[PDB]
DNA sequence: ATGATGACGCT
DNA sequence: AGCGTCAT
């Protein structure tokens, strides 16, 4: 009772940009805005692979990973925008610059953690204390939060429901308790929402956001309203919220401990897993999985918010799929350059950006026939900067994995080089 | 014939 | 070190 923390001593933020690749098209080509489109990686082998919808054409049923040709099927009138290639590999600086653009306004508010190419957790904590300060008990305006819902309420226009919601939510706030998680919540919304407004006005880009007590709950609440829209996930609306939410939507359930959490206890939802002591989750999914389970499912979770803007590796990879799978000894060598070359050119602007030098390189390929991500992994140093050095470096390491030729056997259906263990300089 | 990339766990 | 998991 008075000794069981209760998982409320933060307020966290997940922001996610909305049809991120999309948007960064549709900045750069204003014929696409506010129509149906999709971005596009490669062109020939069915007109090339999806990889970002817009909303617009995901009222059609395109998703990602889709062949262009067959969501043309879909949605007849789709506009496309193609992935640039570069050295016969798509290349994706033009998102990760914009990236860059929306990451450096979040870091004027708090300290972030980059979780993606387009997502970053905030923890609030310290910037909602201080604007608590500069509040003196003043009550907290819904024209502050105009863009925001509160997950759970109201308790027939859409709009119209947001906003008797957040009445309500509003109506019972305890605004002179200056350590009220609820209040603190409404406050790290009310950061947010200046935070999305400025991403917004200094990129044209939009984004959906979660507000809670830690990271798992404000990912989730960030996709209960997309697009365009924040959502707030108290401590309290985790019940409701949970006795519903397939165990698979909690991030780091959606593969295979996931789906034995689901077999070996027979449940379907994560509020499910409550009426198990902790010992027995730790019984059947490890003391680290079953400790971590158990507090989640009752809204509690502790992993902190790094202080991260930056990979921590750098890495450059390509497929080679079925008739294409690389089968002679030149043809490695010359796709190994390839990579290598598009590598140096991201470290060295990394080294010039960010003051520091990758010292690791890892080579990583496919063998045509294993359904894994990697059949293989080695590395070795890396010492300079160089494409050509790199890439025989590469070679080296994973040329006594040929069977025997002129000829490499088995084909490689995938090559990945990816520079690690970075030291400042 | 998805594809590109990145974090972290286990041993 | 090298492999496996999970994610955008
Ligand atoms: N299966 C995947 N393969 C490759 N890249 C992916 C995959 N899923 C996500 N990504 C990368 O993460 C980026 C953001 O993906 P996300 O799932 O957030 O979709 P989105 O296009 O931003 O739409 P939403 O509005 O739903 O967030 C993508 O542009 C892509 O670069
Ligand atoms: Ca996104």
């Amino acid at each position: 009772g008075p000794h069981m923390a209760t998982g409320q001593d933060r307020v966290v933020a997940l922001v996610d940009m909305d049809c991120f690749f999309v948007q960064v098209e549709q900045r750069q080509n204003p014929h696409l805005r506010n129509k149906p489109c999709a971005v596009v990686q490669y062109k020939s082998w069915k007109g090339g692979g999806i990889i970002a919808v817009s909303y617009e054409a995901r009222a059609f049923g395109v998703t990602r990973s889709m062949w262009a040709d067959d969501a043309k099927k879909l949605c007849p009138d789709l506009l496309l925008a193609q992935v640039r290639e570069s050295r016969g590999k798509a290349n994706l600086t033009k998102y990760r610059e914009a990236s860059v653009e929306v990451m450096e306004i979040m870091s004027r508010f708090a300290v972030i953690e980059r979780a993606s190419i387009d997502e970053a957790y905030v923890d609030l904590t310290s910037a909602v204390q201080e604007r608590l300060q500069k509040l003196q008990g003043q009550p907290i305006s819904a024209d502050l939060l105009p863009s925001t819902y509160i997950e759970g309420l109201p308790q027939v226009q859409k709009e119209g429901m947001r906003k008797q919601g957040l009445f309500q939510w509003l109506d019972s706030l305890q605004i002179d308790n200056l350590t009220s998680p609820d209040l603190q919540l409404t406050v790290g919304a009310v950061i947010v929402e200046e935070m999305r407004a400025a991403i917004e006005r200094e990129t044209g880009f939009q984004c959906s956001a979660g507000i809670s007590h830690n990271k798992v709950l404000a990912k989730l609440a960030c996709g209960l309203n997309k697009p365009n829209r924040q959502t707030l996930v108290s401590h309290g609306s985790v019940p409701q919220l949970f006795s519903q939410m397939p165990i698979r939507k909690i991030r780091s359930l959606g593969g295979k401990l996931g789906a034995s959490v689901i077999e070996i206890l027979g449940i379907e939802y994560m509020g499910e897993l409550t009426q198990f002591t902790e010992s027995q989750l730790q019984s059947h999914f490890g003391e680290k999985n079953g400790s971590w389970l158990y507090a989640m499912c009752r809204g509690i979770e502790h992993d902190p918010v790094k202080p991260r803007q930056l990979p921590k590796t750098i890495g450059c990879s390509k497929n080679f799929p079925g008739k294409t799978a690389l089968a002679t000894r030149e043809q490695v060598q010359w796709w190994l350059l390839q990579l290598a070359q598009e590598l140096e050119e991201r470290l060295t602007k990394d080294r010039n950006d960010n003051d520091r030098v990758a010292t690791q390189l890892v080579v990583s390929i496919r063998v045509q026939g294993d359904k894994r991500l990697s059949s293989l992994r080695r590395c070795c140093a890396l010492t300079r900067y160089d494409a050509h050095k790199m890439s025989h470096d590469a070679f080296t390491v994973i040329k006594n994995c040929n069977t025997s030729g002129t000829e490499w056997s088995p084909p490689l259906t995938m090559l990945f080089l990816c520079a690690t263990k970075f030291s400042a300089s």
